[PDB]
């Protein structure tokens, strides 16, 4: 029972603080209240922490086996078992379209049950997103593969996507993987893609549709000359569903990871068997990259929030040893050999420990979802008073610092967590090395941390012209403006506000000196990462200090008992993160004021 | 070629071109050890560590000890044990050992860099192998009768353990219950279970194995002053000849499932629990044991911190070599046109960041252990600096837990940006770097946590020491502050000299008003780590600038090739590291000058 959960906090984000109860039971969700919402929530917190945690530990103990000669991947009973009591609740069509079996909801809401099953398992999830990925065939499908993807999501099928080659993995414009077409309209597609996830899953589906990026010979170079690719593992009837002849795509190999054991990563080949791999062009245009970024979105959610509910677990079973562990005399009696014994909780560095895991690890979830606030135009809209336009090009800057900083942050946090255990930290008879092991990845999949700086600055601001970034910064300055028990958390926000904004216009500055000295682009790539992980300590301070608003509010109406150490604890956590974390801002500001481009210059012998 | 990757030319550098370890060469204790043999020594334990010390590092982690319950014995893989042979047939063992015991006279500065590669190649080797230096220090803490144990037990190779932990006695020594009974002869039988001992048992790499165990003879006081230390060994032997007799009753009970460094057996260790007494003898027939283990402590701390150091070094150049061979991407010079050539990864400007960020710490921290060590011999320490014995030996002891605190914790977080420099490839166990990772987790933990470290710094090594120690190496700061192409380098320096000076008086401050205000001292409690590391951090920044000072000088005299690329980057990385790391010290001036007790008056409830 590893999984920890906090549905708590959640709830309390969803309704306390961000109001999406308001939506619920009105047009869209007019079939799901307040309280089938919060039951949801409790009911897969349940099932998370009972069938899908039990095989948490198998997963990585006893890893998937691969047979070279079928090409198929056999997994460990117990995490299979997981899968199917993930299956039998339904829980693989979390905000599914209801005309594809789903129960529609919030994005808000969705994250928030996906969360349970991330910080439980989550390469169980990664398994059960091929529905999700129905979906998205569906919406870019024509009437024709409509159906197909209304099949698959009924029968369950998983999915993959399937960008990367060895070649090919920042830079997907670089792939070679080619698509022939065929007199019938059909493709047959030639190469061989690496990494990639749940390429083949055992017996847990009876198909996947492998969505693949592909050039058609004779297309241009680049992302721009890639088209996407439905390639089922399985030809079907596109009738009935019926399953038929195996398709000429094979896993060849599967990788020896650090973490993440039993999410099998794959080598795939396609038509090297002397079995064409035959796909169909998805919506029948050739618009490979865009297409393929709605699959891309969604990873990059899924992979920040996996993080942070990874951080939030690890934070509770430290807190939960340090209750227990007994070690040492209260730092008043030092001096006095014969001092009473005390729980590490009463020295000053674990409590600093527990404090600095507790807000980054409730900060980053204010963060993805008040990120998904802006997924939905009806939340959008009701919540904060945006249109669908701005709405979406909001989600899209934060999606960046979901991904980004909530993978970097995590995995530095957690390791605060194990050192709380002390020398038990470093055993696998706690789970918290094993989250170290399978949040390590987080900064690499779904997109490097340096391509989500990249993305954030250049075209999440720069080819946006800033909109969605003053937007937000319009929240915090207006949270700034206006009890003065809040008062030196706001001075705190308003110098990291104003860091924040020095820091975006040094960058800018360097893009366009950029104009006249081209070498000056390279500063931009110097600074863009710690501008990136600074955007995400100040939304955490705001969106800490906004809780601690809101907790004040219900502590002066009278609260107590549990709720009552709830609130207090947004108020130190708020209070903790303004006076520890967000000073360091003002010091990255200057250094990004005076980035130089010494180490571009100097000679690669050199390091 | 193997996993390992060693930097003799950056040892080399350090110790004679920087610190002048060779001026003692050849004179008084060292001479019959010449500039050239010491060189000769680092060149060849370097391929003995690249060749076959390395030749096991995966499979120790891939195939690890197992315990044998039917005979309270641990097995080892044969290729690490072949690896062990190696060690021994080359008398690297014996690497400082006194030459009365059979050893080689050498200043510790080389010692320590010699054992820097076993460190990096496989550092569960050198653990094993630490039985020649636990007989000197039984020996020079022993009877004379003793003695003559100790020099048979040297000249045998025998193993050796320090057992001090038991399972509610790990930070806090002084908890220990483990019993000694004196027995009419004068022996004692030790009675207890001690737990996370390393080398507890190593299978048939040794005949004998000598257990320093910490116990509290009946009777005696509570706490570290009432411990005693006994040598236990694993089998009795003749005191005359060495002949090994009957077993010893003190026997491994289990071995532990660790994260990482899993081919050092770490086991439960019970004394007299099987039916045999576990004879063991009063070290120097006193009553002294903290004392007498402070001896053994002092060194596996050194030893952790060089570990950790020589981990980063390795991680480092692993990752550096691939970068320069992995092609992705166009020059961001280049970004928008979409047919331009693709680069090697060290062309992007995030990656010769992460690399030169790599580079500094990892020689820096390099600097400051050899620094270190050239306080731990009385004739270096006068030769190189010009400090007598004592203040030789304080500032030593200043330094200790920096090498240990401050570099375990930077090198696992600089291994971060190692791996993340090989992108996805990085998360395979095909490359070192995540082994690299678990194998460091530990280096926080043992030998005593990080905030251990940070409160013997704070509280035993500057205000106890009454600052002497400090104000001494804080002179040599300012020295050299005091002296063009390094002056904003030295300004950057003096910024950070003042940072933490201002630390060192607030948290000064806050433990002297402790006297009035007994929970003053929780705030020393809250920025003790915060202070050592940015120590740690202000002494990579002088020590690299000195270095940049040597390279300025060679250069300056028409150095070439390979010899100026190193200069080179000297100066790039004393630069970069003043700009992008020291200014962060202010920011955490400043967030210790406001610390408050708020986090230590919350309820526990409310975490
Ligand atoms: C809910 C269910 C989801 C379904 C899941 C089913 C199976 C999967 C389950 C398992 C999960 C596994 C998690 C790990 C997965 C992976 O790693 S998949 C591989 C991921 N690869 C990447 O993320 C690529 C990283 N590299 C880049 O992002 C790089 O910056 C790119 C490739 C974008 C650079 O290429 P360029 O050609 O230089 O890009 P350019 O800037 O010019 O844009 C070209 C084109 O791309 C579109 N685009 C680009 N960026 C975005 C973003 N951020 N969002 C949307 N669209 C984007 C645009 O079409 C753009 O063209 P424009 O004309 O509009 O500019
Ligand atoms: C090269 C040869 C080496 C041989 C090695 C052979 C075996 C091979 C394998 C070993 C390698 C594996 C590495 C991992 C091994 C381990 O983890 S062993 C377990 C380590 N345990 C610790 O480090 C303890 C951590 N806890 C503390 O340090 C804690 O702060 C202590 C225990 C010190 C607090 O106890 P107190 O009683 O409160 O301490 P106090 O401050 O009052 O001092 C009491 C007494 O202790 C001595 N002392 C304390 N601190 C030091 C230091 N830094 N240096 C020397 N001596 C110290 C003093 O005697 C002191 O008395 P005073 O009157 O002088 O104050
Ligand atoms: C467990 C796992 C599962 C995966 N699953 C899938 C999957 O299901 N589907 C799929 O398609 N792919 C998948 N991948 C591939 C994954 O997305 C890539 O590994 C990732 O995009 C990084 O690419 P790469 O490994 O080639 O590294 P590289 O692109 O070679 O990067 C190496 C280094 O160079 C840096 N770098 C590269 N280009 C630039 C640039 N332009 N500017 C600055 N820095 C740069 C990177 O940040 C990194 O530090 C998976 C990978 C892993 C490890
Ligand atoms: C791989 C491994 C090998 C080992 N080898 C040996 C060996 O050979 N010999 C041996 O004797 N021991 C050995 N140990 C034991 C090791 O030194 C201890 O784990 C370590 O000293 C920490 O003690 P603990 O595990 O009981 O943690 P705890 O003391 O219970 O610490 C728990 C947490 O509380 C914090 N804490 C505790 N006391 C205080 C305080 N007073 N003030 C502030 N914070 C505090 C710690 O920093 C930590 O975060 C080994 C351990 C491991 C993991």
């Amino acid at each position: 029972s590893h999984y920890k959960s906090n549905v708590r906090d959640q709830v309390f984000n969803l309704f306390e603080v961000f109001g999406v109860d308001k939506v619920l039971g009105a047009d869209k969700f007019s079939d799901l209240d307040a309280d089938t919402a919060r039951e949801m929530l409790t009911e897969i917190a349940r099932l998370a922490e009972g069938p899908i945690a039990e095989s948490f530990v198998e997963g990585d103990r006893n890893p998937p086996v691969f047979d070279p000669e079928t090409h198929t991947v056999t997994l460990p009973e117990g995490f299979k078992k997981s899968m199917r009591a993930l299956f039998d609740g339904g829980w693989d069509k979390v905000g599914l379209a209801e005309h594809l079996g789903g129960i529609p909801m919030p994005r808000a809401l969705q994250w928030a049950l996906i969360e349970h099953i991330l910080g439980a398992n989550p390469a169980a999830y990664m398994y059960a997103m091929g529905p999700g990925m129905s979906e998205i065939f569906y919406n870019n499908g024509t009437d024709e593969q409509k159906k197909w993807a209304t099949i698959a999501a009924e029968r369950g099928w998983g999915a993959t996507m399937v960008l990367t080659e060895p070649d090919a993995g920042s830079d997907v414009g670089a792939g070679r993987t080619k698509a022939v077409q065929q007199p019938d309209g059909t493709w047959h597609i030639e190469g061989v893609k690496r990494f990639i996830t749940s390429a083949d899953s055992d017996d847990l589906f009876e198909n996947i549709m492998h969505l693949v990026l592909a050039r058609p010979e004779g297309a241009g170079p680049g992302t721009k000359g890639l088209s996407l690719f439905f390639v089922p593992k399985f030809h079907f009837d596109h009738e009935t569903g019926e399953i038929g002849e195996r398709n000429g795509v094979f896993v060849t190999n599967v990788e020896h990871k650090m973490g993440l054991k039993v999410s099998a990563t794959c080598e795939l080949s396609l038509g090297q068997h002397g079995i064409p791999a035959v796909g169909w062009l998805v919506g029948e245009v050739h618009n490979g990259i865009a297409q393929m970024f709605d699959v891309i979105e969604q990873a990059r959610m899924m992979v920040g929030t996996k993080a942070i509910a990874t951080l939030s677990t690890g934070y509770l079973n430290a807190l939960e040893y340090a209750k227990e562990r007994v070690q040492g005399a209260d730092m008043t009696q030092m001096t006095d050999k014969t001092a009473p014994r005390v729980t590490i909780t009463h020295h000053p560095d674990v409590r600093r420990s527990l404090m600095t895991q507790k807000a980054y690890a409730e900060g980053l979830r204010a963060i993805y979802l008040y990120t998904a606030t802006f997924q939905d135009a009806e939340v959008a809209q009701a919540v904060h008073g945006v249109d669908g336009d701005l709405a979406a090009r909001v989600n899209d800057l934060l999606l960046p610092i979901v991904k980004g900083f909530g993978s970097e942050t995590a995995y530095a946090k957690l390791t605060e967590s194990l050192q709380t255990l002390g020398g038990s930290g470093f055993l696998q008879d706690y789970p918290i090395e094993q989250y170290i092991r399978d949040s390590k990845i987080d900064s690499l999949y779904a997109g490097t941390t340096a391509i989500q700086a990249q993305d954030f600055f250049f075209r999440k601001i720069i080819r946006d012209k800033g909109q969605a970034l003053a937007y937000v910064a319009g929240e915090i300055e207006q949270f700034i403006k206006n009890n003065g028990r809040l008062k030196t958390e706001r001075e705190l926000l308003a110098t990291a506000l104003a860091d924040v904004q020095g820091m975006a216009a040094s960058l800018t500055g360097y893009l366009m000196a950029a104009q006249e000295d081209a070498a000056s682009i390279y500063k931009v790539g110097l600074g863009s990462v710690r501008f990136l992980m600074a955007v995400g300590d100040l939304l955490s301070g705001w969106l800490l200090a906004r809780q601690a608003a809101v907790a004040i509010e219900k502590l002066d109406a009278g609260a107590t008992g549990a709720d009552k150490s709830f609130y207090e604890g947004k108020i130190a956590a708020a209070s903790f993160f303004a006076k520890n974390m967000l000073p360091l801002l003002t010091s990255t500001r200057q250094i990004i004021e005076n980035l130089d481009n010494d180490v571009m210059e100097l000679d690669e012998a050199a390091f």
